[PDB]
Formats: structure tokens, sequence, C-alpha cells
């Protein structure tokens, strides 16, 4: 199945691209790298984990934002490859105010802004921290969802070639990909 998104009509007009770039930055870089790293402040956690879920959440440290990346995925943690998170990424939910996890039936988002599904991304253990997967998702950890941006231009692209991250939502609605939810 193709790339299916879902948005809030409030980023009807918006562009892929514009939501993307404000989102990174409202959400932030939470500084989880070396030195900096404090367990349940910039951590984020599995579904069901600790290293390994169908869920990877994680909270911004300067706003209310969150992101829930869902599929089979793995972090190494000290294992070679150390820090790589690998494995199948389905989808991403980005949005506000994060809530649930393992022991709640899941992670859910009380604001949920924007989701992206049927991601079809397959990041192997071997390729570590060059995996796409890992690109991604740390991306997103760090105030930079260009990783993000750039696949989903790729599978709106190959949809449709008139369809890409510069598209607005609603443009991405007529052509079938994309599914208005209540502001």
């Amino acid at each position: 199945m193709s790339i299916s998104i879902s948005y809030s009509t409030t980023y009807s007009g918006w562009t892929v691209a514009d939501y993307l770039a404000d989102w990174s930055a409202y959400f932030g870089d939470v500084n989880h790298r070396p030195g900096q790293v404090v367990d349940g402040s910039n951590t984020g956690g599995f579904n069901p984990g600790p290293f390994d879920g169908s869920q990877y959440a994680l909270k911004s440290t300067a706003s209310d934002a969150a992101f829930i990346a869902g599929g089979d995925l793995h972090y190494t943690l000290f294992s070679n490859p150390s820090h790589t998170l690998w494995g199948k990424l389905d989808s991403i939910a980005l949005g506000d105010t994060l809530t649930g996890g393992a022991s709640s039936g899941g992670y859910a988002l009380d604001s949920q802004e924007v989701s992206f599904s049927n991601l079809g991304l397959d990041s192997p253990i071997a390729q570590g921290r060059d995996g796409t997967v890992h690109k991604v998702v740390y991306g997103l950890m760090s105030g930079d969802s260009s990783a993000l941006q750039g696949q989903i231009d790729a599978l709106l692209k190959a949809v449709d070639p008139s369809l890409s991250i510069n598209s607005t939502f609603d443009q991405l609605a007529a052509a079938g990909v994309a599914h208005a939810t209540p502001a």
C-alpha cells in the first residue's frame, strides 16, 4: 500500500515541508548527544521496550510536542553497532501531548496533528547509524526533519511526480494520498 497521510484541517493550506520544518523547530533538539543523555529527560521510550518495540515515542524538552515512530524497531544501546535504531519504520505521528506507554495500551498523542503511514522503511542492523530509519528518527530527536522530508518526498513522487513535499495537504487529499481530521 502507498503512503497514507492524516492531517488536522488546521494544516490544509500548509505544504508538507512547511509543516515538518516548523514542527522540527517547535519540538526543538532534545540534545541526545555525548555527555548530555539523561534517562527520563531526553531518552524517550519503547513499547513494549525496553530497547525494542512496535512504538518508540519521545517528548520535546522545549514544548509539549511529541512524536511516535511505529513499526518493528530495535535500539542497540552499547551492542555493536552501538547507538543504532534499526528495523521497520511504517509510520511517524507528530503532534502535541504524549500519553500512555507499554502499561497503558500504547503511546498516543492527545493532539495528533499529522501522521505518515505505509512509509515502507526497512533498515538492517548491518548499516548501523547510516541506516535511513536511524537518520529519520535521530533527525526528529535533534531538530532536523530533513531525512524524514526526503523519504516522504520520494514516496509522494513515486505515487505521481506532481506530488512532493511542496504539495499542500489539501492537494494531497485531492490526489487520494491524504485525509483531513478535525481541528
